[PDB]
């Protein structure tokens, strides 16, 4: 930055606690949503996952605020930590910071999310058993397995609704974020009270990677596709296992659609 | 950047000759316009002024093309060199590259443009004579020295005739330098339409800096933080004798009027 620019932020720029937070879900497409949102002139976000409300709460709200980027009047401050959604104390802690906090949750077909979760662990520990092996406690599904538990969105949502009004929560379609990024970002910008700037022209589908990419990133004049850890190849899962998992989640999915008022199409 | 990213441009992108060029005018507000346009996801531009059509033409179109950034389909390639507008051979040369090239000219009140031009030189050559001095060939008779570049550049209508002998007025856009300052989002609206770009750059992309006295970008291209133009953009002008300013405005009036008719727009420099 240059003289005038620098000084400007040192005089009119100030750090705010996040007015909006992407609280989940793990493997739902949280990085994608945040990177896309960062294109907007009125959005500033912490680059890394703070993990303040789940891991580092013992550091104080002052430590949290200093982590926030400086913003000019009109700009929203944001951060994303996928684990918040399933953190028992998160709802209460965030509300305490501010009951007016807007919450965004990027959801994904519970089955593909579980496999994605598994695939990420496999990349870190190649010796773990097969996905099929971990899925079953027996023909009984091992619901104590985090990969399965995180997918029961309705269950986690009930906890959040004890501290927040459904209207302060936005549920983003992880699948549509991929098939129609501008579409979902439109809903997100409205929810956040931001003028609809991010549009179709901000994206470019990368055939090679199989996912859309930003034609221009916030931190670059060049295009930007998410890294190699985003969009991992999943192992082929036994169809019978996929069938049983889908059947297990279905009741919870339909309940989730009812609670949120939206059918995400994971069941047709 | 990362693997997939880089690999993308090197595979699906390429360097193309600019489909649109900001050709002038000096001190009209050419840097501001280009920096604002760069916010658009479908615009890629050369950072510096190439000065190809005026100074390095001998290097050929291939060298010129290689100076351009790599673009993805749908993105427009641009550059700005303020001197092109008053460069004798520029019209013919740009036309030979491509008859369909779009041209943008950021104009400004010829009097303030002249004073701005003088001030720039003054900042680099502090011992030059006064503006009033260089303005007249003969002060008493009121004979204005039209050979002086600061005055010459401002006779827009005459330079424009040279361009219209190689380009149809429809392929040229005249941007109000004054409005660019007072309502950048408004001006950028016209520019994007002219360039066939979706109107994305809007009011929210700007932030007025009270200290600098000019609008700034809330976010600059490739940067998450604000961005005002540097110290060389928006210089304080020395006070000019009122009589001299009046005589200069008197000199430009007729040419301004012809320019308004030629462009189909009254830029408001004469009331
Ligand atoms: O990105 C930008 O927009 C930008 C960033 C820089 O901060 C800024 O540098 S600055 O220090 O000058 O502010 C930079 O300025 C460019 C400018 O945009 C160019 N204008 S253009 O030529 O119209 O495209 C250009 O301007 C200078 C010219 O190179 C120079 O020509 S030459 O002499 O080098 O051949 C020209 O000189 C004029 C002079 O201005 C006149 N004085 S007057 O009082 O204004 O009339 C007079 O003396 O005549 C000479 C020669 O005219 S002739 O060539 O027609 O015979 O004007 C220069 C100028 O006005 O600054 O380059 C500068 C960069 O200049 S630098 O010193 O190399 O940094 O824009
Ligand atoms: N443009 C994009 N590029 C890469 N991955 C994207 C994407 N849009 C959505 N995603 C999804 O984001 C997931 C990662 O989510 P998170 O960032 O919350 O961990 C990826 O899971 P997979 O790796 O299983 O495909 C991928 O499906
Ligand atoms: N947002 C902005 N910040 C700074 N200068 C701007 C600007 N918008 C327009 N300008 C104008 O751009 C002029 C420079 O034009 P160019 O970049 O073509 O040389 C400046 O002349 P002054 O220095 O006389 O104010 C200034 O008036
Ligand atoms: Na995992
Ligand atoms: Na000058």
């Amino acid at each position: 930055p240059n003289s005038g620019t620098l000084a400007l932020l040192l005089d009119e720029g100030s750090k705010q606690l996040p007015q909006a937070i992407i609280i989940g879900v793990k493997k739902g497409g949280t990085r994608a949503l945040l990177e896309f949102l960062r294109v907007h002139p009125d959005v500033r976000a912490v680059g890394a996952e703070p993990h303040f409300f789940d891991r580092s709460y013992d550091k104080g709200l002052a430590w949290y605020r200093d982590l926030m980027p400086r913003t000019l009047d009109g700009q929203i401050t944001m951060e994303k930590t996928p684990s918040y959604f399933v953190t028992r104390e998160a709802p209460a802690r965030i509300s305490a910071m501010s009951k007016d906090t807007k919450l965004i949750v990027v959801v994904r077909d519970p089955v593909t999310r579980a496999i994605s979760d598994y695939t990420q662990t496999l990349s870190k520990r190649p010796d773990i058993p097969t996905f099929e092996s971990l899925t079953f406690k027996n023909g009984l599904i091992d619901t104590s397995w985090s990969a399965i538990q995180i997918g029961i969105y309705a269950k986690h949502l009930e906890h959040w609704l004890r501290h927040f009004p459904i209207r302060q929560m936005l549920f983003v379609s992880g699948e549509r974020l991929i098939s129609d990024p501008a579409g979902e970002l439109g809903r997100v910008q409205d929810f956040l009270g931001l003028k609809r700037i991010i549009t179709d022209k901000h994206f470019y589908f990368n055939k090679t990677k199989g996912f859309p990419c930003l034609k221009k990133a916030e931190g670059s004049s060049r295009p930007h596709c998410l890294g190699k850890t985003k969009g991992r190849t999943h192992p082929e899962i036994d169809r019978e296992v996929v069938r049983r998992l889908r059947e297990f989640y279905r009741p919870f999915n339909l309940k989730f659609y009812q609670m949120t008022g939206h059918d995400f199409g994971w069941d047709g």
